[PDB]
């Protein structure tokens, strides 16, 4: 079943938050592209964890969000952003602001989950 290839990344609970991107929190924003900066988010119903999301204007951005068994996405303003995966494969999105701006909230997540899920966190910079 779990067999990538072309597109879209398939990880699994194994250590895809123990080592890795999603490891450390330090690993979140780095680049991999001439003007694309790599973004993870990691949200799992056993502990807790932060959410170091940026999301840099102008520039291209790829956010890479994955978890065990619960769903994260986010919905941000400014476009009909419509991000949702579930968990055990890690999305990719490509979506850049013109402005900064903090918004950190989940809603209309093709379902309209509600009582599950958590709440999205994404951050600017200029």
């Amino acid at each position: 079943m779990v067999i990538p290839a072309g597109k879209l990344e398939r990880v699994d609970p194994t250590t895809v938050r123990q080592e890795g991107p999603w490891a450390d929190p330090a690993q979140a924003v780095v680049q991999t592209g001439p003007n694309q900066y790599t973004v993870y988010v990691l949200a799992f119903a056993f502990g807790y964890q932060p959410n170091p999301i940026e999301v840099p204007q102008g520039a291209e951005i790829v956010f890479k969000i994955t978890s065990p068994d619960v769903i994260h996405g986010f919905h941000v303003e400014g476009t009909n952003i419509n991000v949702e995966v579930l968990p055990g494969e890690v999305s990719t999105v490509r979506y850049t602001f013109k402005r900064p701006g903090e918004y950190r909230i989940i809603c209309n997540q093709y379902c309209g989950l509600g009582h599950q899920n958590m709440f999205g966190t994404i951050v600017v910079k200029e």
